[PDB]
């Protein structure tokens, strides 16, 4: 029935630079109009401000370029995303690609050099570990299908 969605994909200005990543989708707009797309930002939920410095995963740690360790906030935001899914009975997530929290197919490599690698963010990894299917904004058709199959 409902899905959890990265708040930036819904146009909320919660990105590290205060920007949004609002996607153009008639389907996502309709889902939101029905009260079925729950906005959530793991980094803001975890206690990080907006704006905030860029961060990259370095294995299980998440750090900024200056070496500040923000894993505590990233892990809290991931656990709150899981908590919202369990409370609302959500089995699907639409999360922002490339993010150290929301990435699902790729993330930055931890070297702060603009290089991506195959991998997932901290929130995606925890949701997948608990049986929640995570799709990126590049997989809207697949997500829409997965949600429609259980409708009747
Ligand atoms: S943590 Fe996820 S939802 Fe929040 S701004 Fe970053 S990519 Fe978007
Ligand atoms: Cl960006
Ligand atoms: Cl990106």
């Amino acid at each position: 029935e409902k899905i959890i969605v990265s708040a930036c994909l819904l146009g909320q200005p919660v990105r590290y630079d205060g920007q949004s990543k609002g996607i153009v989708s008639n389907w996502l707009d309709a889902l939101g109009a029905e009260g079925r797309a729950l906005a959530f930002c793991p980094e803001v939920a975890g206690g990080l401000p907006t704006p905030r410095p860029p961060a990259e995963r370095q294995g299980e740690h998440v750090v900024t370029e200056s070496g500040l360790d923000v894993t505590a906030e990233f892990d809290r935001g991931a656990e709150l995303a899981l908590g919202l899914c369990l409370a609302q009975g959500i089995r699907f997530a639409l999360l922002k690609e490339g993010s150290p929290s929301c990435g699902s197919g790729r993330i930055y490599n931890g070297r702060f050099e603009g290089v991506s690698m195959a991998g997932e963010g901290k929130t995606t990894a925890l949701l997948r570990r608990h049986g929640i299917q995570v799709f990126s904004e590049d997989q809207l058709p697949e997500l829409a299908l997965a949600l429609s199959l259980v409708a009747t």
